[PDB]
């Protein structure tokens, strides 16, 4: 009845909650379309609806597509669109996306994540590059792939995670490109609303199924606690008690159906008012969208003293930048080096470094990559042996428009650059300082945005929820380990692009230098420069 | 189908919203009580859902309540449950309770809001207190009547509106008490979710309606702007495009079937896994839930001069806390008055006041009760007359556990002194200032709000909702207002009660003079000590 006639693509549609949402779909009158990668499994599945469920076969059709490989993307949507091998009749158009697919990435801590195929551990099966393409990049491709074949009145329906925005110990590999996920849709939902196109996120909070218990299991296993004491804190923070199996107003998890039933009606046209809008299925867990604060003052500099910590500058191609920040922490006399990606950015601010009285030496350049990790652990090594520390860390982007109308080759060096990029490089600092202890003085890492990109900073919103998610798990596992067998490490990120105005670069060195030789140390993750800064 | 065997109780059930969502829940197989003021309307209705759309009398029932009288509430909802003259069947139960009622309130600018019944001029029939009991008042009394006869798994649908969070010219009468509507519907969803009764709210935008249509019709005509000005902005704010009657894809309205099939959702056990939840039927306009940001340090008072500036301290019962504010605004220089609702507070201070060097003299102290509006405003005409001028004020709540569990009289007072009280305070200054013009510079009023209740904070939640929107309009009121025909007002909001530290009084001071004895403005509204100040 509710979907009547309509033409539905639900990626891991054989998954654990895919075949809740596959299952609804049809009950209601939709066409469907399930993908996956175990052909078998899809195909399996569709017998089981048609053999046991009395679906008419012309009603469900089953395509292998590892949404993963734009290229599979655009085929398989070919095929859909147009009839094919695998698509006996053809669909003409796609009324309701489901972006459903999602792995679990590899689970361990931040300091074990594998970057390089020969660094997965047998329980994993996924790089930390492989994960993000099978968490963003999958609802990225299937969304440019499918909009120009949605008609008007269409909903786009992205499964995310509650816990993209909660403490998830081991996991940043899953949560971090989650987090990224949610920003990529709420631009979506700005770029394809003109078209009539709704897009809109379901974030399911732990949801009965061998998915959650196997990751908690993990999870638990990953922390040394016993089994169940994930559980017990999710459960904990839910405010809504709920009917179980015995009649009993209990704690529990929400169940598949309640994630189909709400992707039901935002599919229908009874969501047709909404879009980027968030879907919480978690009885009511209390989780903030963003932890933020807005700077309110200029910080003194004259009595920031960071004589004798070493502050590593990890710079793209952001010569100008990173030359200001070294500037600015030398005259604080702080011991400086700055490490950039680009050779030829490397190369630029050696020139530009050769052009009351201090006695603080200009700040080393050296080559850093964090796609290379094997030369920037050993980079890190012979800066440690050479000045005998790296107390803290600034973090700017790998590199210095539309989000659907875009050459596949930017979005896949976007993902690659920026996301891969930055959470590797966070993986090979923590690495780096686990494994060479220095005390228990905490190790302060600043994230900074890059400045206004004069076009709506679509993709800078993307890297900031990542980045933020990064840290908060960052931050927990830090001081999680530290307790119990090593520093802590406090995280923040500085949000630039929200300020249009010539004090911006400076206004953020004084903080960066304040906020790494103070005691000063603020909870809220993200730190926006304000609007007006005079 | 989806309601069947389902006791719906909908407030307004005859209004414009209202009719749609009372004919969707019958058609769903609902059983429905609508209520209303007037009698003839919803007699009228339940008329023609009968003899025109073959309805069954059984399943509507029409109930005359005015909803912000509790003894009315009490009796209508006996009535529901164990029959009565109006109810001939016993219902037994409510299962979906849909807090739909809600007045347009006194549409006025803040300096011409009614406050006393003789002030209504004709297109209006409500002061400002009426309206809070239409609004805010009205939700809390249902809500606490039905309550102990909804079952687990049962549903309460509260109806806001997205300019609860919005510029709304001449409106604050109504969005204050929806912006403290929302924060009531929160701290009930945790009262109540450990029965299984879950609770979420409604934010339509701008509904296809004669009552839309009227407002924005008034409220054009408040700010002397043309016709569909009001209308045009909150267009161009939508993200979603949409068919509209003639086949285009354009900038419309959302219409009052989009409000109810939100409602059936909600209502239905689909939505089981929803409490807490806020669902913006608004074609995706961005509207943040809060404008809020956290100190970060602390402000430096050396070189903070008010030397020449009157500063109006408004308390209602806090002796400690003002006359500590009052110290520290005097240290700055400040010209001080205290004023207090309480004559016993007054009492108090005046023995605790009289328990480098610095000329400035001791704070006056005189009685102000914004609920006696005459005796409020030639206090203030004595002040200017004495000091020659009122520059800045600082406001405190009125007065110094659970939300369902409470007596009538504490919801009342709550209702009416910090509610009514706080608002009425801002009629009154704003009024003073355009009356007594003292040139071009920006008055400053810093709401504060009470000290950590060591439970929570629910009702200090529900006055820093309220105190959050009335600051927004405020704001643009008088920004407006001093452009086209008087100098324009600035507002924050200083949140104590999420620090529970010794040195938060302190800290607090210190801020409230930084911000009214130096030139920093800040753009967010709340402004929250930090949790850890050290
Ligand atoms: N408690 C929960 O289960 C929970 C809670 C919050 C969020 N979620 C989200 O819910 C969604 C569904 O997961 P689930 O619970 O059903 O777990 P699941 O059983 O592991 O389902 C994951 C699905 O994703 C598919 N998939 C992964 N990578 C793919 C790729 N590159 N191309 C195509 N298909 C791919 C898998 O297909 P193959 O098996 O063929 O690879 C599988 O059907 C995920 O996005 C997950 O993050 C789950
Ligand atoms: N564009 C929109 O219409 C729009 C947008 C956002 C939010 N909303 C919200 O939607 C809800 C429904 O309003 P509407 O659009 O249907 O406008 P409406 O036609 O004015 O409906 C208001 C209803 O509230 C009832 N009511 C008011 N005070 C009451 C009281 N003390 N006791 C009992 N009933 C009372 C009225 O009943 P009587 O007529 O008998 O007094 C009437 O049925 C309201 O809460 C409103 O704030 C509306």
């Amino acid at each position: 009845r509710r979907l009547e006639g309509k033409v539905a693509l639900i990626t891991g549609g054989a998954g654990n909650i895919g075949e809740v949402i596959t299952r609804r779909f049809l009950a209601e009158g939709a066409t469907v379309v399930i993908t996956g990668r175990n052909a078998e499994k899809l195909a399996v599945y569709r017998r089981r609806l048609i053999d046991e469920e009395r679906v008419a076969p012309e009603r469900v059709v089953a395509l292998r597509m590892d949404g993963s490989d734009i290229a599979q993307v655009r085929a398989g949507v070919a095929q859909i669109v147009h009839g094919g091998t695998d698509v006996p009749i053809p669909l003409h158009r796609i009324d309701i996306l489901v972006n459903n697919a999602g792995s679990a990435g590899p689970r361990r801590r931040l300091v074990d994540i594998p970057l390089e195929p020969s660094e997965v551990q047998p329980p994993d099966s996924e790089t930390l590059a492989q994960a993000v393409g099978n968490l963003v990049g999958i609802t990225w491709n299937l969304t440019r792939a499918a909009a120009p074949h949605m008609p008007s009145g269409s909903s786009v329906i992205n499964i995310s995670t509650i816990f993209s925005r909660t403490d998830y110990y081991g996991r940043i590999a899953y949560v971090a490109p989650k987090a990224a996920l949610n920003a990529l849709s709420d631009g979506l939902a700005r770029e394809l609303g003109v078209r009539g196109i709704r897009v809109n996120t379901i974030y399911p909070g732990p949801i009965e199924s061998e998915r959650i218990y196997t990751m908690f299991q993990a999870m638990d296993a990953l922390k040394g606690q016993p089994e169940g004491d994930t559980a017990s804190g999710f459960l904990r923070m839910m405010r809504l008690s709920r009917i179980d199996q015995n009649g009993e107003v209990v704690k529990r998890f929400p169940s598949p159906v309640d994630v189909a039933n709400t992707a039901v009606f935002l599919a229908s046209d009874e969501s047709a008012a909404f879009t980027g809008h968030a879907f919480e299925v978690t009885h009511g867990m209390e989780v903030p969208t963003e932890s933020r604060t807005t700077f309110v003052s200029r910080p003194g500099l004259r009595s920031v003293d960071a004589t004798g910590k070493v502050i590593l500058i990890c710079a793209g191609d952001q010569v100008d930048d990173a030359v200001a920040l070294a500037d600015t922490l030398r005259s604080c006399r702080a011991t400086v080096v700055i490490g950039f990606r680009d050779p030829r950015a490397l190369e630029k601010a050696s020139v530009l470094l050769r052009e009351r009285p201090t006695m603080t030496a200009e700040a080393r350049l050296v080559r850093l990559d964090p796609l290379d990790p094997r030369a920037a652990a050993q980079t890190l090594e012979q800066i440690h042996a050479e000045l005998g520390a790296i107390h803290h860390a600034v973090v700017l982007p790998g590199q210095s428009a539309s989000l659907i109308e875009v050459d596949d080759q930017v979005v896949e060096r976007f993902l690659h650059q920026e996301l891969v990029g930055t959470i590797a490089l966070a993986r090979e600092l923590a690495r780096f300082w686990e494994e060479y202890p220095s005390g228990s003085s905490m190790h302060r890492v600043l994230f900074v945005s890059n400045p206004d990109d004069q076009q709506g900073n679509q993709y800078s919103h993307i890297l900031r929820a990542a980045v933020e998610q990064l840290v908060r798990v960052w931050r927990h596992e830090s001081e999680y380990d530290s307790v119990n067998p090593s520093a802590a490490v406090w995280a923040n990120q500085l949000i630039r692009y929200v300020n249009n105005e010539m004090a911006n670069l400076d206004f953020t060195c004084a903080w960066v230098a304040k906020l790494l030789g103070s005691d000063r140390r603020i909870a809220e993750i993200n730190l926006y420069l304000p609007e007006e800064i005079v």
